[PDB]
């Protein structure tokens, strides 16, 4: 065939049940991740060739960057609670690895501010219950598919992306090859 196990996709062992339909996991400190998303645009890419009614979900991961990671695992769930994810990603992949201005806590929460989500709302949402089950979600899903490092994209609980068995001399043709891959296993 032209897609096969340990190409462009492995097959996880122990599947997931119930996992999102596709799951990418990341982080801010992670120099893969600032490239596969402010060089090779992979998420918004896959988005564009996800069938009809298929969705991605981002989670972020905290075995980078110690506690200011987590802290960006926290601010991730508050992202993800008041929708502002298109607002904040490139401000806090550039605070974090390009100018190396987000150093603390409180320069997060100033990213949100000059994104338009005022103080009080960003305090409300960070202290909130619904942010709380969203960071213990995000560490639930990389511990039930024994995830190890990031990037990481998995398709129905089953299927991990392999970007190592991609071509990698054409940057457009790599990101095609990675999002034609995610529909070919939405669908299988």
């Amino acid at each position: 065939a032209q897609y096969e196990d340990g190409k462009q996709y492995t097959t996880l062992e122990k599947p997931v049940a119930g996992a999102p339909q596709v799951l990418a996991f990341f982080s801010f400190f992670c120099p893969h991740c600032y490239q596969f998303e402010e060089v090779l645009h992979i998420s918004d890419n896959v988005k564009k060739k996800l069938p009809e009614g298929v969705k991605m979900t981002k989670y972020h991961v905290n075995f980078m960057g110690g506690d200011l990671g987590k802290d960006l695992t926290q601010a991730w769930a508050v992202a993800m609670a008041l929708g502002v994810e298109d607002k904040v990603t490139v401000p806090l992949f550039e605070g974090v690895q390009k100018t190396q201005t987000i150093r603390s806590a409180s320069d997060i929460r100033d990213v949100f501010i000059n994104a338009g989500i005022k103080g009080e709302e960003y305090d409300a949402a960070w202290n909130s219950f619904v942010v709380k089950s969203l960071v213990a979600q995000q560490e639930k899903a990389a511990a039930d598919v024994q995830l190890r490092g990031v990037p990481a994209m998995f398709v129905n609980g089953k299927y991990q992306l392999n970007p190592q068995g991609m071509d990698t001399s054409n940057m457009d043709v790599f990101v095609q090859q990675y999002a034609d891959t995610v529909k070919y296993l939405s669908e299988k």
